[PDB]
């Protein structure tokens, strides 16, 4: 399996482009909130990794896949 | 001079230099910085010197030698 | 209780205590932070306390004497 790397994960979650901080703000507090310690995400109980990778950024879900989205949640838990 | 990637990722987040503002957290901002290429620019400037001569825009003298050389050890752990 | 450096990294990046909108990530933001200075303010606090009693001006309670000898820890790194 694929573990996610945290280091990347930050730079990648705060990335001009994939623009998660914009939505989400820096640590989930912005306008789309995020909680960290959530294990279930979304009404199909998605894990962090695939509904990062199937769904977000909103604007083309697939710039961020697998390995992103590993990487994102790995940082993601952190903010706890 | 040997940079300090440590002290360059700091100096790369400072808010005086602002180098996020128009190059992103990695790069990927309004200017690309490509953190694999080894010359830059018209006049085929290391990574080092094109931050030393000419960056932050607003004042390069702000970013000298030594803070280019720690900022630029930063942005090859982009690749 | 004798600070934590890397833990004062984590606690200084973190978002609901938003050390960085105000003071940047090494001290140089709007409000400047000097880590060789061993007096703050007008009681001369020292770093812990200033950060323990005064900051995030959010809510000061939110950084405590633990969080602060943390965080202060850190910024003597600045220095360097
Ligand atoms: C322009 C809008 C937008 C962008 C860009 C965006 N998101 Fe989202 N995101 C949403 C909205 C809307 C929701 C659903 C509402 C909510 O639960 O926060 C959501 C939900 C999520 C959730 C589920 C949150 C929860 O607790 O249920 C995660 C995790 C998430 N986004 C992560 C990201 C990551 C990582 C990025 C980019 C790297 C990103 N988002 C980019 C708008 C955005
Ligand atoms: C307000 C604008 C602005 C600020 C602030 C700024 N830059 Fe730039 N930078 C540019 C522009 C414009 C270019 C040339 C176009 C390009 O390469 O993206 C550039 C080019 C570069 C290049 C060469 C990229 C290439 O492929 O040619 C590097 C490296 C760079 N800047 C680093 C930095 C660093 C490090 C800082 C601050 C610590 C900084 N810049 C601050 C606008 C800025
Ligand atoms: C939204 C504003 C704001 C937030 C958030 C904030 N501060 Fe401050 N801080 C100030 C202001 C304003 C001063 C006093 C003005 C000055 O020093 O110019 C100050 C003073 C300080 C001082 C004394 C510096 C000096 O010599 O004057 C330290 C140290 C400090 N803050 C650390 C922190 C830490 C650590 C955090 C959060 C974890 C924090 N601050 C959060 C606004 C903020
Ligand atoms: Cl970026
Ligand atoms: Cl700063
Ligand atoms: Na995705
Ligand atoms: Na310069
Ligand atoms: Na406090």
């Amino acid at each position: 399996g694929y573990v996610g790397n945290a280091a990347n994960g930050q730079l990648l979650y705060a990335n001009a482009t994939l623009d998660c901080t914009n939505c989400h703000g820096a640590m989930g507090d912005g306008l789309y909130k995020i909680d960290p310690h959530a294990t279930v995400f979304g009404q199909n109980n998605k894990t962090l990794e695939n509904i990062i990778a199937e769904d977000m950024p909103q604007l083309n879900p697939a710039s961020c896949g697998a390995e992103c989205a590993a990487d994102i949640a790995a940082y993601i838990r952190t903010w706890a």
